[PDB]
């Protein structure tokens, strides 16, 4: 809309720099953006939450746990909206798979850095063993 605070201009050179895969030469394209704004908003899910890099983990974070049940539609707008989310973040990727590993490898440094709240929040709950 007439709000922005994303780039508009500058981000989008990065969008198209992005790989499609990682050895291939396909890149990706507004087609992949629209497409996916579109779904979403079928998905009871607003466009603009690609805007902010907040805005996606929520959406990854719901189609993550559906990557599974979901059909290859759902594995499609999770792998997208998962590079941007890295471009968002201010990530430079290599290809499509970089980026999903990226989000990965980078929530690991938040355990790290997390031992104590970590071991705040945890319990061993020993559940049943019959024959
Ligand atoms: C009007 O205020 C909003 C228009 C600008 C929003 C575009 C920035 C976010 C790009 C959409 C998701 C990209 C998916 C890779």
């Amino acid at each position: 809309g007439a709000r922005a605070s994303v780039a508009s201009g500058g981000e989008l050179d990065k969008w198209e720099k992005i790989r499609l895969r990682p050895g291939g030469k396909k890149q990706y394209k507004l087609k992949h953006i629209v497409w996916a704004s579109r779904e979403l908003e079928r998905f009871a899910v607003n466009p603009g939450l690609l805007e902010t890099s907040e805005g996606c983990r929520q959406i990854l974070g719901q189609l993550q746990p559906s990557l599974q049940t979901g059909s290859e539609e759902l594995r499609s707008l999770y792998n997208t909206i998962a590079v941007l989310y890295c471009v968002h973040q201010r990530i430079d990727v290599k290809d499509t798979k970089e980026a999903l590993d990226k989000i990965e490898e980078e929530q690991n440094k938040s355990k790290k850095k997390a031992q104590q709240a970590a071991a705040d929040t945890g319990n061993n709950s020993q559940v049943s063993q019959n024959y």
